C-alpha cells in the first residue's frame, strides 16, 4: 500500500472511464487527487464516488483553455497543497482520415490533445520544479503515437507531437536538475461505457490482426502504469514510452 | 539520368538551401518544379538560377495559408500539367524549451510546421489520387521527429506530429489504391547559410556526441534522398522515415 | 503489499547487482523466488540474505547451459511449485568495437546473451503455458538493444536480438492464449559493486551527453519495473519494450 | 547513369531474387560486383547473365564460412582492385514459433543471418577503411528487425542483431573517420522464384492486415535503395534504417 505517499495529483479528464481508474488507483496509493472534466454533473458525483474530499475533489475545466490551467492549478494547491504529480489524460477523437478531416475538426482536436498537453505540460514545469516533490508529469500518448491508422490522421497527428514534445520536456527538467520526469503512456484500445456505445468497435479492436490478446483491456490496465509512474520506483525513468496495448504495435 | 521522367513537383520553402537542392536536382533528374517562399525577390531569382519557366517557377506562398494552398495547385496544374509531387519541406524553428515558449510562439510554430503540412499532405491526396502519376507526398520530419532537444520543445511537437500523420496518410492512400505515397525525409544538421548566420552552431552541432561523423552535411545530403522517394524507384516504400543525419540517431 | 501473491519465479543472474535487487523486491511483493548464478559461494549467501528457503533459494547454472535449464525448471518446481515468471537478467559484456571482436568474444557473449535467454524464454513457453498461472517473462533487452555504442558491437546485437525475439514470443503467446506474457526491460547505466570496480565508469556514464539526469541508476530502478511486470497488474502488456535510462534514449 | 563510378562490391547471396537484382542495378551504375551463392551452377550463370568478367564474377561460399570470407575479399580485390561496397544479403528462413524451434535450427539460422553478417561487417570495416572509396556496408535487416512475426522467433532474433550490431558499427567507423558507413535495409515481402514455390504464400502477404498496399513487392524494389546507399549520394547517412514494405510496419 501507499505507493503515492504525500503525492498531490491533477489528472485531466478523471471523471470517466481511463481517467477516473487512474484517479480510483492514485487515491488507493495514499495520493490526493483534482480531477477535471466539462460536466459538474458527472465530476462532483465521480469525486464522491472514489473518496472524501480531503482525497479527491472535481475541477470543471476543457484541457483546451489556457487561462483555466492557472486557475485548476491555484484550486488543487488550494485544496491539497504544491502539486506533485500531472496526468494529460483528457483526449477527443475524430474518425477521419487525413484526406477527408475538416480544418475546424483538426483545429479542435489539436486544441485539446496537442494545445492542452503543452498548457499542462509547461506549467507542470513551472509550479513542480525545484520542490523536492518527486514530480511526474505523464502525458497520454496512445498506440496511435506509434503507429498510422488510416481513419484517424489528425488524432495521429496529436499523439506523434505528444510523445515527441514529451521527451523534449523530459530532457530540459533532467539536465537542469529539475526534479521532474515526463513519460508517456501508450494505451491500446481499452473497454470504456464509450466503446461499449459503438456497436461493433470492441469485436473489430479485439481481431487477432489488431489485439494479437484477441480482447482490449480495462482501465485499471492503464491506472497501474500511471501509478508506476507517478511514484518514486520510476525515479530513473524520464522520456520513455509505456506502451499496455495487448500486443497491438508488436506486429 | 531523367529518374523523374514526366513528374511534375511542388516544393515549399524551395527557394533556399534544402528546398533549393531538392529543387536543383528535381529539375536535374527532369521533374518540372514549382518552388515557394514567402519573398520573390529571393524566389523569382531561385527559380531563374535553377532553368527556364518550363522546368521550374516560383510561387509566393506561406505553408500556413489554407487558402494558398488552392492557389498553389492550381498555378502549379496551369504551369505544368496535373501534379505528381509534393515536398512539404518548409518549417520554422523556435529555440524555446517547453518550459519557456510562449503560446504566441507555439501557434506560430505549429501553423507553418503542422497545419502547413497537413494542409499540403490533404490537398496532395486529393488532387493526385487515382490519376496514374505514381503520385509521392515527401513530408521534411527532421531528427528532432525521433529524439527530443531539450531546447526545441515546439518543434519536437511539430516534427513528432509531421512522422506519425504521415504514416495515417501512407495508410490510406494504400489500403484505397490511390497511386500516393506518404514517407517522411528526417535531416539531420545540415550546412545551410542560414546556420551560417549563427556563430558556433555549426562547431556544436559537428561534436561527435551531436553528429558522429564530426560534421554536418550538406542540402544536396537531402536532395538525393528526395530524388529517391518521388521517382518510381520507390513505388514499394510508403509510410517510412527515411534518416540522414551523420548518425545522430543511431547513438 | 502482496503485489506477487502466489508467484514463482526464476531469476538467472540472482545473486548480485540487477538479478539481486529484483529477487529481493519480489520477495518483499510475495514471490517464491529461484536465483540462479556461477558461484555457490556468492549465490547460497544471496539467497540467505533475502530470506528464508520457503521464499529463496538458490541454483547454480549458466545460462548458456541448454540442458542446466531443465534441471532449473525442475527444481524450482520441486521447492515451489508450477513456475508462473521467468527473468532472463543473466549477461556479460566484451568492451571491443565490431571491427576488434575476435569470433571467440563473439561466441561467448552470444551463449550467455542470447542462446541464454532463448533457452529460457523457449522452455519458460513449454512449461508455463495453459495454466492460469498469469505467466510473465521478463527478457532483460538494454538501451543497448536501441542504440548503437561504438565499444559494444556484440552487446548490441546480442540486446537488438533479445528485443525483436521478445516481440515474437509476445505474440505467438498471445495469438494462442497461453496465458504467458512477454517484455522486455532496458536498462540505461545502473551502479553495481561491479561498475564500482572500472575507475571513472560512473563518472564517464552521468555526463550529460550519456544520462541527461547527469547521474546514473540504482538496482532497485529495475526491480520495480519488473515487479509492475511479473504482476497482473501488466495483464495488458505484452511485446513491449520498458525504458529505465535517466533520459539516455531520450536525446 | 554511373551512379556507382569506380565502385567494387560484394553481395552475399547475389545469384537469386533480391541479390541477384542489387547486383544487376550495381552493374548497370557502373560497379564491379562479386556475387556469392552456395552452387556454383547457379551463380556461373547468374554472372555471365548480368554481364562481362571485368563486370561481374562469381565467389561460392556460405557467408556462415569464416575462413571463406578471407578469400572472398582477396577474390574480389585480385578481380577488381580494392572492394568499397559490401551487402550482406544471404539469408535462410526457419518458420517456428521460439517455442517449436530446434537449438538445431537455431544455431543454423543465426550462423547465417547473423554470424555471417558479423563476419563480413568486421572484415569489411578492416578492409575499406582509410583508402578515401566512399565505402558502404548495407546489411540486410528485414521488417522482422522491427516487428515480431509469432512465426519467425530465430529470424526475429538474427534481423533484430543486424539491426542493433549495424548501428554499433556505423558510430565507430564515424567517429573514427574510417569513411565506411554502415546502414540496414528493411524489404517488407517480396516476389521472389522462391515465395511462387509456397503456394498462397503471395496472397497471404498481400493481404491488407499485412500489407496495406494489397500486393508484395519485386527485387528491384529493393536494389534502387541499395543503389541510393552504395552511391556517394548516401554520404551523410550512417547508422540508419531504410524500410521498403509496402506500408507493413506503418500500421
Ligand atoms: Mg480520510
Ligand atoms: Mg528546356
Ligand atoms: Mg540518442
Ligand atoms: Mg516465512
Ligand atoms: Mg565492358
Ligand atoms: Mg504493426
Amino acid at each position: 500500500s501507499n505507493r503515492l505517499d504525500g503525492k498531490v495529483a491533477i489528472i485531466t479528464g478523471g471523471t470517466l472511464g481511463i481517467g477516473l481508474a487512474i484517479a480510483t488507483k492514485f487515491v488507493e496509493e495514499g495520493a490526493a487527487v483534482m480531477i477535471t472534466g466539462r460536466h459538474s454533473d458527472v465530476g462532483e458525483k465521480a469525486a464522491k464516488s472514489v473518496g472524501t474530499p480531503d482525497q479527491i475533489q472535481f475541477f470543471q475545466h476543457d484541457s483546451s483553455d489556457e487561462d483555466g490551467w492557472t486557475k485548476l492549478f491555484d484550486a488543487t494547491e488550494k485544496a491539497f497543497g504544491p502539486v506533485s504529480t500531472l496526468v494529460n489524460n483528457a483526449g477527443i477523437a475524430v474518425n477521419k482520415s487525413v484526406e477527408e478531416t475538416t480544418t475546424a475538426e483538426w483545429r479542435k482536436l489539436l486544441a485539446v490533445n496537442l494545445d492542452g498537453v503543452f498548457f499542462g505540460t509547461r506549467l507542470g514545469i513551472q509550479r513542480m520544479k525545484n520542490k523536492g516533490l518527486g514530480a511526474s508529469i505523464i502525458n497520454m500518448s496512445s498506440i496511435e503515437g506509434f503507429v498510422g491508422d488510416p481513419s484517424l490522421g489528425a488524432y495521429n497527428a496529436s499523439k506523434g507531437a505528444v510523445r515527441i514534445m514529451s521527451k523534449s520536456a523530459a530532457l530540459d527538467c533532467a539536465l537542469k536538475d529539475y526534479d521532474v520526469r515526463v513519460n508517456t503512456v501508450h494505451p491500446g484500445y481499452i473497454k470504456t461505457p464509450l466503446v461499449d456505445d459503438l456497436p461493433g468497435a470492441e469485436e473489430a479492436m479485439s481481431q487477432r490482426t489488431k489485439t494479437p490478446m484477441g480482447h482490449i483491456g480495462e482501465p485499471n490496465d492503464i491506472a497501474y502504469i500511471c501509478v508506476y509512474l507517478a511514484s518514486n520506483e520510476s525515479k530513473f525513468a524520464t522520456g520513455s514510452e509505456f506502451v499496455v496495448d495487448g500486443g497491438y504495435t508488436a506486429q
